């Protein structure tokens, strides 16, 4: 299973680096070893990175997060986003935070303030594991990847 879940709504659109297409994460549950876009925090550049496994974490409460440019995602309270002061849980974010977005359309990260965080409802939620960089782009937002438990029990 997962050591810890940072799950997001199944409707979240995952940018697939190989094909340049976006696919809802719920539709990736039976897929593995495909490439996503992830931030390398050491270089602040986006890199292609391989997903090892997709997980369905069950029904959970989700919250809609919105940034100024209009980026939006539905995620659990435990999903993590990258702020100027490091990774934070969705339920730790406030309107004073900026979150990291991949640049769209010089740097690779654009920092955008949060304008809304709202409880939305209960949905099936999903996680990706991304060994190494441990993050991926969903709905054009950087989100942290979950951590799989060691096969022996971890």
């Amino acid at each position: 299973m997962l050591r810890e879940s940072f799950a997001i709504s199944g409707d979240s659109l995952i940018s697939l680096a190989s094909t340049g297409k976006r696919v809802p994460i719920k539709d990736l549950l039976g897929e593995k070893d495909f490439e996503i876009w992830a931030i390398n925090e050491q270089t602040m550049k986006l890199e292609s990175a391989k997903v090892s496994r997709v997980f369905c974490t069950g029904k959970k409460l989700v919250y809609t997060l919105k940034t100024r440019l209009g980026r939006t995602i539905k995620a659990t309270a435990n999903a993590r986003f990258l702020t100027i002061d490091g990774w934070k849980r969705l339920d730790e974010l406030s309107l004073k935070e900026h979150i990291a977005l991949p640049r769209k359309l010089q740097s690779d990260i654009y920092w955008d303030p949060i304008v809304s965080i709202t409880e939305t409802g209960v949905e099936e939620v999903f996680d990706l594991t991304v060994p190494g960089l441990r993050n991926f782009v969903a709905n054009d937002i950087i989100v942290h990847a979950s951590i799989e438990q060691d096969k022996l029990g971890g």
